């Protein structure tokens, strides 16, 4: 949730470390349309090791 992202042509890059991944939050933003994450089970992020 910002003011305007950019296109495909400057899209920005975000590192984030050294926290407590917490993606509770992200359930929180907005309804989403496909929670498919390929790697790993939307229940398995607070699990594993970053």
């Amino acid at each position: 949730n910002a003011t305007t992202f950019a296109s495909v042509y400057a899209w920005n890059r975000k590192r984030i470390s050294n926290c407590v991944a917490d993606y509770s939050v992200i359930y929180n933003f907005a309804p989403f349309f496909a929670f498919k994450c390929y790697g790993v089970s939307p229940t398995k992020l607070n699990d594993l090791c970053f």
